[PDB]
């Protein structure tokens, strides 16, 4: 078992479910992503693929009896799925370590482990918010339907304010509503939060109530923030294959390497409930 | 049992078990420390040793198919682990006492055994916050790593609250966020809670809803405040071998005499979380 | 057929039974730190740490049975126990070659093994002589309680007499007395190795009988000085984790790369025992 | 429960047998003193004292 | 210096080792046990090397 391999899974039964806790629980802890949007169901990784695109656009119905016609619903014009990714950031556990815990200590060390989940999970936000295009993606820089909001004109005192209230109009408008959520970057955040004048009232307490889902902070949104979205289903989906698990390179030099594996796809469903600054 | 001796735990089942509640619930409650930082698992008394070393640094993944390194993730160039400490407190129960218990009275006096506990638990909060040098050990006023915010700037009137904006602006740059949890000593806590003009608004509601982990008070950080860190795991450690239990120097004179035994030792796997004023 | 592969031991029971065979032979052969000290016993590679530190240390009292009064004795001082290293020395096996040995021939070759073995448990005698600034040692240069005797091993015929006379004076002096070891430069021995002296016998009869454990030669030394020690236990150590082992480091490019593993660390818990030129 | 030290014998038979048997090593290597005068027969702990003493012819 | 040690031994051409073998060394008593000392395998004699040259390996 020192000597060694090959597919011990060179833990055993009891630190390997351990190893698997640990990194869901630091990665489902430091993920932004996955409260602003509720979770596709997983697809296991038989799947190479991610359904893709709907709506434009928006006809009631009154009726009584026979005579209410769109519809189709269409199902909208395009495929096929755009392959969901494969991000990893691996992590090596040394040569004793875990034979040494083996032997006497019960306890293993999950040290590497979950901390290259925390930094896996950051980036898998940056492949969200931002647009990607090695790959070809989207997220929302890129989603367009936003009629390109200014947003903005957030400086000094005085609030504060408008920017959200342009969204919600505009978001209302074009027929798409629902309870609303708020990106920014930690900079912005503050920049609002200040500057009572101090008269004063708060720049949280103000939001909160108006965007009526919640409000976020990303590390990762561009230095000039944000997006506002609508959390209804068939809008945006976050299509999970698999979920944070541990998969091992499986040898490396007397020692062994694993990986995090994370497939994640967000697509968009309902580009008009997408507005940057 | 009056006689005496030995091995008997003087007590009894029933008044033994009373012993260890009482002990940790008045050390849960007044432990500070162990509610900033989410706790290790208990190691036992078998070993004396905690893991130590890791982070620097930071690099993301996109990808697509093969593709992806760095990473490795080392595991950082340096070992071994410096012994976890014991720190106690002791207490003597008298004469009579128990064995008066034992004969009449029902309930064990345990008095001397949580107050002791209480006063324990506290230094053992000095021992983390502050630096130690003695056993040569590390906290946060000695992490580094803070390219040494002068924070501050907390005088008067006006606020009272850019020290915070400072530290997330500079916590978030070099790559390492989280939710953040703010440590001070009383006296700035009610410097800051105060002196609304009045205008007025207050200093706790702003904080609060900015650090978005917590804000709490300890009586043993220095008296210039203060230090702000990142919950997450994988960048501070609070390593536990043993809980708070009741221990016996086991007799001393026609009486007891009993210890309370900690070993809490608390490790900077990330020193870039860390900034002092 | 062959198949290719990465499921082996690329030997089979008798062959890998012989490599090991071969390699703890030439290995013993060529290691002459283990003849001037009895090994401590195998902790396996579990323990990843050996014991540090004694003495220095107090000697008085008696009076007539309590008290008047001592010591609490020591520890002395600190800790932890500095990990012991894990040295290696690579060779590969090449390709084919092990198959032919399948079927074709019988004796499987040694490309490597026995020489990298050779040169690694050499080098290893150079880690315990000499110190080692890299990480945390003590080599039997550097443990000072030296007191460095004006060196020896002059040409004029008394030569080396007088300088282990001198050496058994100070060490005898500094209250540590026991059965000595002397260990030289090849170059000293032979310039040390008399010629002729006392008209008697010569000089190994009469330093093998001062000394009396034994006189030993290693190449490993400094060519300028040579060590006297002490062969008693509870003195000096020599702590062996794993032994001298062939491993393997799995399926490369196309090839069976091996290392060999040898672990020792030599602790010296008692340093008033070394003397050097 | 467990935690030891009251306590008992805290080492255990064999570790116990192994701590006398290293100190009559050490001991016996270091007294210089025992091998210039054949010593006297051990008398055990009952005994407070050594027969003495006498000289001049 | 070459970064190669080991054990030792001497080649010479016969001619070689009776000049060799020799006298006393003055310090001294013989070559053949000062010598075999060094190289410490052995010390060897053979017909068909160089006369002028010897060899360690």
């Amino acid at each position: 078992p020192d000597f060694l391999g090959h597919a011990e899974n060179p833990l055993r039964e009891e630190e390997w479910a351990r190893l698997n806790e640990t990194v869901i629980q630091v990665a489902r802890r430091s993920l932004v992503g996955r409260r602003i949007l509720d979770i596709y169901g997983p697809l296991g990784a038989g799947v190479q693929t991610v359904p893709y695109d709907e709506f434009q656009g928006v006809s009631p119905g009154a009726v009584d009896i026979v005579g209410e016609q769109e519809t189709a619903m269409v199902f909208t014009d395009a495929r096929k799925f755009k392959t969901i990714p494969i991000i990893y950031k691996d992590f090596l556990l040394h040569w004793r370590d875990i034979e040494a815990a083996r032997t006497h200590n019960m306890p293993l060390d999950v040290s590497a482990a979950a901390g290259a989940a925390a930094l896996c999970a950051q980036q898998e936000d940056e492949l969200i918010f931002y647009g990607d295009a090695r790959l070809g993606y989207e997220g929302l820089m890129t989603a367009n339907g936003r009629l390109t909001v200014p947003l903005g004109d957030w400086t000094s005192p005085g609030g504060g304010f408008q920017a959200i209230v342009e969204a919600t109009r505009k978001l209302n408008e074009q027929g798409h509503f629902g309870p609303y959520a708020v990106v920014l970057s930690p900079r912005l955040y503050s920049q609002l939060h200040r500057i009572y004048e101090k008269t004063g009232v708060l720049e949280i307490e103000t939001i909160r109530q108006l965007a009526s889902d919640g409000v976020y902070q990303s590390n990762r949104l561009r230095g000039e923030s944000g997006v506002v979205v609508s959390t209804g289903r068939e809008n945006m989906d976050l299509a999970v294959s698999m979920d944070m698990v541990a998969a091992y390179l499986g040898a490396s030099r007397m020692n062994h390497p694993f990986r995090v594996l994370e497939a994640l796809l967000l697509r968009i469903k309902h580009p008009d409930a997408i507005c940057t600054l």
